[PDB]
DNA sequence: GTCGGA
């Protein structure tokens, strides 16, 4: 999972949470505008500190001093939580990215077609995300990764792993400070929002090349084609 | 100390 959209202003995601949190960001109405979020660039990241929401923009990768690879941009769900690099974002570096859907690849040998991935009910998304705290500091390479699962349902046929998506509720809990690394644990496991909540379909080749841009890159197309 | 198009 290696881009998504984040077209609408951050009002319009906040607004799906708690009640008193809108409240909690201060005001920019500008639409986000980005319907080609890629890694490495700084994504508005959402999160909790001193016991107060905080969105900040935050760079998409994680690559540590000791790490002469290039960025990780995804965790598995299923083992970061016991990994040794993963382990201390788990814990103290919970965050939610906020998105209307994402874009998965599907591939027949090593030709592809992008599809859009979007909630069937026309909400946005709520994606879990770890990182290196503190998320403010504007770090270069040390940012935040997106969670994965694997795919289950019809998802299957696009691709076998998918982003961690939680639901509204389960995204204020993951956020939260006290919470131990089995309670995040419990809420990944609780609070993720299954396949069959989710509808697809195939978009222009435009959107793999990160030079595109535009509300184009969402839109149907009529004809599969794996290029 | 691990998991994306071009």
């Amino acid at each position: 999972c290696g881009r998504f959209a984040q077209s609408q202003t951050r009002e319009d995601y906040l607004a799906l949470l708690a009640e008193d949190i809108e409240r909690d960001i201060p005001y920019d109405p500008e639409p986000i505008g980005r319907y080609n979020v890629a890694p490495g660039t700084k994504v508005l990241l959402l999160s909790e500190r001193d016991e107060h929401l905080h969105l900040d923009p935050v760079f998409w990768g994680y690559a540590p001093g000791w790490w002469d690879k290039p960025p990780l941009i995804n965790a598995r769900v299923e083992t970061a939580a016991t990994s040794r690099m993963f382990k201390p974002l788990w814990q103290h570096g919970r965050a939610i990215c906020f998105a209307d859907g994402w874009f998965e690849w599907k591939k027949e040998g090593d030709k592809k077609q992008p599809f859009f991935i979007y909630r069937a009910d026309g909400q946005p998304i709520f994606m879990a995300a770890i990182g290196s705290t503190p998320f403010e500091r504007g770090d270069e390479a040390e940012g935040f990764l997106i969670v994965t699962a694997a795919a289950d349902q019809g998802l299957v046929d696009i691709h076998d792993r998918r982003p961690l998506v939680l639901s509204p509720e389960a995204a204020r809990e993951w956020m939260r400070q006290e919470i131990s690394g089995k309670e995040a644990s419990e809420i990944a496991a609780s609070g993720c929002v299954p396949a069959n909540q989710f509808s697809w379909h195939p978009v222009s080749r435009a959107v793999g090349n990160v030079k595109n841009q535009g509300a184009e890159l969402i839109q149907p197309v009529l004809e599969v084609l794996f290029q």
